[PDB]
């Protein structure tokens, strides 16, 4: 009865409930312990399977782990199902007292009361057994999931570096998110796989006693259904699993869309991704309609099946020459209610939920069986033996205390591979490695995890102010922490997205120093800070402070190599040299009306009511036939009675099926419509909307909220509506047969709404608390997998495992409160139902002078159903009301403000732009109407085929100028392009016909064709011409196809210079006169960059060129340069003359480049000026 929650409900009505308030689970369910129990039997199973020389079975481990405990609960199943078959036989005796009634017999009146007490006792026994069983199997299910997730995490810590090549982080995280949650549904139903068939046999015997040989026909239909519903259950699981391939591909496209949306806009590619998503969605909904219609036929099987089974049974019974009496019919009808529940719901539900679990156990088995001084001599190793060449060859080196080793060479030279060899992550194929002392591993990609920055630094070490502050200053971190409002206690995101790159890098590095290790493997740590901070970190921390320790420093900063004791140059893998909360009716009306014309939704309501009325009327018709037969040689004309009866069952079967299918049609159509609306709105929504949201907050709408609307929500409505209309049926038949019942009902109804409200006040707190507690788990796994390298290097695995157990058992507390609260509530709705069953039974005996046998048989046969039905109905209603938060979260995106039309009715000439001139008149710009002006007063002219660029301080509007030409947010003032006003041509006129090389490139998933030509407008040989112009041909021809080859995911198989060259290829392909070049990005190689600059100058010599210069040399060829400051055009003049104007800002900046570079620029400026002056 869960009384221990009662004070928490009181607390949750006086207050909102909070995370500290929930009761902790037993020490026996602690995730640390609970995982080791299954890990042990998996070890044993691997041993056995080994000795047998066979594949191990994870199903074997799980049974050999849990079977002892879970087979005990079958005792409740046995006594529950024993009561369900007893209770109808007593009901037969009550109705008997009516069939043979006389008011005079005191002893009979007393006898009937005795059975009314036994029938009431059975009901209360059954109510508590139902709750003791269903509460325990849900806790057995929860234990299995926790043990699973502990094992999945345990393995993932130790995975092989090669294994990371054959399953991605997101797929591992999909195990926890989507695969393990199938286990909670396994344990709930298994015990029905034997109780169902057994109960079928027991009921077969009893019905043989009640109505003789006809018993077989009813069971004959049941053995037609039991295969069929199992076959449907298998095919449903086949269909559903195939949709996962479409849905995951769709979501990965949405991720590259929403992450990339600025560039997709700038290239006007929106048509491409619109079509591509539309086709994946059109395929996916092709399966989801089909998979849904199957599942709707499964629920329409439960609803209708009991009426078919009864109909065939009584059909044979009257042809065999029998006559109906009310005791026989309502005993028979009542028994089939038992077999209907277990065999038709719980045996199919067991089969399909076990079948679905094997899909998860199969994947998890495939995951669990994945692979799992400093002196180096003659070292050679392959990351993948399949490679034709070694990643390190004939390496020999050694480093001793006080030595600093600089590791130098090109990108992919093997420097990081050298560090991996030191780390032991790359084992030798020949040669040897020996290390003594504690390693300090500074990964090239900084690793930062959720917590405090101080938690990131301490990393389990004791806090000590002096050394800690010495690190904070030595890692040049004091200033930032003083700028932060919460200091070192500031909260950090899953990946430090709230932190700058140099911040996360410096925090990582500070962490390394805090450990006070012996061997420091510094992998390019200084590249993420400015030159002043870079040399401050090198000189004080690396040269002065870490001096007493072995250091190997993978660096490109040649400026520091003079301080190294020894330098190792690697090339081509070998050593070169060594020296909310509530929704309103509007959201329901929209969700249904979006799906169809009102003619459909009103027809749907008339089909529902027709189905339910026919369902009630069949049973009333039996009762009426019983009364008639009991009123009477002479006999009823079956061709009348059996006639009309056939119609009522026929209508029930028909509208039951139509009802179930049509709900899925209307609601899936609704979700199809809302997805396209939402997607059109997300395409045409301006960039500003994507700055005011993080990517995950948008992508959740498409991944989760559309997910609920397609799969789970339409089922939940159908499940609710089938139940709810039967509840209204029970109450309506009881009140119609014996009106006086209306009086007790009133207080009982008031108690129901008081009870309901008092629970629901807390329910929306537990649901929230559960949902908020769940996410940190997946966050931790993601952080851990990213840090896999480093966490492993520090030997920190045991702490991280304990942290995952901490998060996991937290959610176990939340889930445990959710379980117990739902049962506290469900128990008492059964208690209200028991009061209803009591009042019906006793009231009928009070009023016995007025009722008659068929009437009482009907009233009771309905009231007995209520116990399971009513407690479920109200708890489904709380799920519908939760999921409508999804439908409200998508509906708000359907109406986001829109960018101005892609095309006006005014359109430019197909030859426009002809001349490639641009003019600015008094323009001002800001990213949003509410914001400050970022650029102001500006006016300028660009002539045909001029070469110019933009310089200034950061935030001067450099990025704003490119944003203005594209009208990403509308301008103040005027810009003309080719004598026509930019605001008067459509965005697809304007954003095409100019070209923009972005600072950071993007490779979309797909073919090299699509990544170069999504329109297939360029001729088949032109890409080879363009590819030859970037000279990428001799690399890409090595792919499995010369063209139309698949790229790797995100183009990860190409290096940054190659990626940028693909963007240069895109520029080469489209022919338009106007080019803006974005700023050069970080760590590009020092050779292809000059090639790019040379090729740009060579090929686009006939274009009008702007540029945003990261470093000035990239544009000192230009005719004129614009100088911005404080959001205003300071200077627009020739670079030479600017350098002549020593007062110019341009000179005031170039003076900062140092005497040598200043002199070089002086002479080269004079030279190019002379060259320009000659003609
Ligand atoms: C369990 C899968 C959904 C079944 C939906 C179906 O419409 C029937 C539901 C009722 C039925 O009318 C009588 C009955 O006992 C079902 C409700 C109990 C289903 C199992 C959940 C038990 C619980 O949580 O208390």
């Amino acid at each position: 009865f869960f009384w221990w929650l009662n004070p928490l409900f009181k607390i949750g009505h006086k207050r909102r409930l909070e995370e500290d308030d929930m009761y902790s689970v037993l020490p026996e369910d602690r995730s640390q312990h609970l995982g080791e129990e299954l890990q042990g039997y998996w070890d044993q199973e691997v041993l056995r399977a080994e000795k047998d020389a066979r594949e191990p079975s994870l199903t074997k481990a799980i049974i050999k782990c849990y079977w002892k405990s879970y087979v005990v609960l079958g005792i409740f199943t046995l006594i529950e199902e024993s009561t369900r078959v007893v209770q109808p036989i007593i009901l037969g005796k009550i109705i008997g007292y009516f069939e043979n009634y006389d008011p005079s017999d005191s002893a009979a009146l007393y006898e009937a009361h005795g059975y009314a007490g036994v029938l009431s006792a059975c009901t209360l026994v059954l109510a508590i057994l139902h709750h003791l069983y269903f509460y325990h199997v849900q806790c057995a299910g929860m234990r299995l999931r926790v043990a699973m997730c502990h094992m999945i995490y345990r393995k993932a810590l130790r995975l092989s570096n090669s294994a990371m090549g054959k399953t991605t982080t997101g797929q591992i995280v999909n195990l926890l998110s989507n695969d393990v949650n199938k286990f909670d549904q396994v344990t709930i139903f298994l015990h029905f796989l034997w109780a169902g068939p057994l109960q079928a046999i027991v009921v077969t015997a009893l019905l043989w006693m009640e109505i003789g040989i006809s018993c077989l026909a009813g069971m004959a239909v049941l053995i037609i259904l039991l295969p069929l519903q199992s076959c449907i259950g298998k095919l449903f699981s086949s269909l559903r699993s195939k949709t996962a391939a479409f849905t995951d591909t769709r979501i990965r496209t949405m991720n590259e869309v929403i992450t990339g949306i600025r560039i997709i806009k700038m290239y006007a590619w929106e048509k491409s991704f619109a079509d591509l998503i539309t086709n994946l969605r059109r395929k996916e909904i092709s399966k989801i309609l089909r998979s849904s219609y199957l599942r709707g036929m499964n629920l329409a099987s439960f609803f209708v099946a009991s009426k078919i089974i009864v109909f065939v049974t009584f059909t044979t019974y009257v042809f065999l020459g029998n006559v109906i009496t009310a005791s026989r019919v309502f005993v028979a009808v009542s028994l089939y209610g038992a077999v209907r529940l277990t065999v038709t719901l719980f045996f199919p539900s067991a089969v399909e939920k076990v079948s679905e679990a094997f899909v998860s156990i199969r994947r998890i088995k495939n995951f669990l069986l994945l692979d799992e001084i400093v002196n180096v001599q003659d070292f050679t190793a392959f990351w993948d033996k399949a490679s034709d060449t070694p990643t390190l060859q004939s390496l020999s080196f050694t480093v001793r205390p006080g030595e600093l080793l600089a590791v130098v060479g090109p990108v992919g030279a093997g420097k990081s591979s050298l560090l991996s060899a030191v780390l032991g992550e790359l084992p030798p194929n020949q040669g040897q490695v020996s290390v003594h002392g504690r390693i300090a591993y500074v990964s090239q990609q900084p690793w930062v995890f959720s917590g405090t920055v101080r938690s990131n630094i301490l990393f389990g070490k004791k806090y000590e102010k002096e050394r800690y502050e010495k690190v904070i200053k030595a890692c040049a971190l004091k200033k930032d922490l003083q700028l932060l409002e919460d200091g070192d206690l500031t909260m950090i995101g899953d990946r430090g997205t709230t932190l700058s790159g140099g911040q996360k890098a410096r925090v990582n590095l500070a962490r390394a120093v805090y450990q006070d290790a012996d061997i420091y493997l510094l992998d390019d740590p200084l590249s993420a800070v400015d030159a002043e901070v870079s040399r401050h970190l090198f000189e004080l921390c690396i040269c002065q402070a870490l001096h007493e320790k072995i250091r190997i420093l993978v660096t490109h900063q040649l400026q520091y190599l003079k301080a190294a004791s020894q330098i190792l140059i690697l090339k081509d893998g070998q050593m070169v040299q060594k020296g909310e909360g509530k929704v309103g009716f509007k959201a329901y009306k929209n969700y249904f009306t979006a799906g169809a014309h009102w003619f459909i939704i009103i027809f749907l309501i008339l089909v529902n009511l027709a189905a339910q009325v026919s369902y009630i009327l069949q049973d009333w018709w039996l009762s009426y036939w019983a009364n008639q037969q009991s009123a009477l040689t002479e006999k009823l004309d079956l061709n009348w009675y059996l006639g009309i009866y056939s119609g009522l069952t026929a209508s029930t079967v028909l509208f039951g099926i139509v009802r179930s299918l049509l709900v899925f049609f209307v609601l899936v159509s609704s979700s199809q419509t809302l997805h396209n609306q939402m997607f059109e709105s997300i395409l045409r929504a301006p960039v500003l909307f994507f700055d005011r949201n993080p990517i995950g907050r948008i992508l959740n709408r498409f991944s989760k909220d559309i997910g609920h609307m397609d799969d789970l929500l339409p089922l939940t409505y159908l499940d609710f509506i089938q139940t709810f209309l039967q509840v209204i049926g029970v109450v309506g038949v009881a009140v119609a047969v014996i009106p006086w019942i209306a009086i007790p009902l009133v207080p009982l109804g008031i108690v129901f709404f008081v009870l309901r409200r008092y629970f629901l006040e807390t329910s929306r707190d537990v649901k929230r608390l559960e949902s908020t507690t769940r996410s940190p788990v997946f966050s931790h796994l993601s952080s851990s997998l990213q840090g896999l390298w480093t966490i492993r290097a520090y030997k920190a695995e045991q702490r991280f495992q304990e942290l995952f157990d901490s998060h996991q058992d937290l959610h176990s507390e939340a889930w445990f409160l959710f379980l117990t609260t739902s049962r506290w509530f469900a128990v008492r709705l059964d208690a209200i139902c028991a009061v209803f069953v009591i009042v019906v039974a006793f009231g009928s005996l009070i009023l016995a002078k007025t009722l008659d046998a068929g009437q009482v048989g009907l009233a009771l046969s309905y009231a007995l159903t209520l116990m399971g039905m009513f407690q479920w109905c109200v708890r489904q209603s709380a799920e519908v009301e939760n999921m409508m938060i999804s439908v409200e979260r998508v509906i708000e995106y359907t109406d986001l403000e829109k960018e101005a039309p892609w095309e006006y009715q005014k359109r430019p000439l197909p030859s426009w732009p002809h001349e490639g001139v641009i003019i600015f008149d008094n323009v001002n710009f800001s990213y949003s109407l509410d914001g400050p002006l970022v650029l102001k007063h500006l006016t300028a002219l660009i002539k045909s085929k001029e070469k110019v660029g933009i310089v200034g301080r950061t935030g001067a509007g450099k990025s704003s100028l490119i944003a203005a030409l594209f009208r990403l947010s509308e301008p103040e003032g005027k810009i003309w392009i080719d004598k026509i006003l930019t605001t008067e041509i459509g965005l697809h006129d304007l954003r095409k016909k100019m070209s923009i090389i972005p600072q950071e490139p993007v490779l979309f998933t797909g073919t090299m064709r699509k990544n170069l030509d999504p329109f297939n407008e360029h001729s088949d040989e032109e890409l080879w011409n363009a590819l030859e112009e970037v000279q990428l041909k001799e690399a890409i021809e090595d792919l499995p196809g010369k063209m139309d080859t698949e790229l790797a995911e995100s183009g990860s198989n190409f290096s940054v210079g190659q990626r940028q060259l693909v963007c240069l290829a895109r520029a080469i392909l489209r022919k338009n006169r106007i080019l803006i070049i974005d700023e050069a990005t970080a760590n590009v190689d020092p050779r292809t960059d000059e090639l790019i600059q040379k090729k740009i100058r060579e090929k686009f010599a006939h274009c009008t060129v702007l540029t945003i210069a990261h470093r000035l040399n990239t544009i000192i060829d230009s005719d004129k340069i614009m100088v911005l400051d404080s959001g205003r055009l300071k200077e627009y003049d020739e670079p030479y003359v600017l350098l002549q104007n020593r007062d110019s800002l341009f000179y005031k900046m170039v003076q900062q480049l140092g005497k040598a570079e200043a002199a070089a620029l002086t002479e080269t400026a004079k030279q190019v000026y002379f060259k320009r002056n000659y003609p």
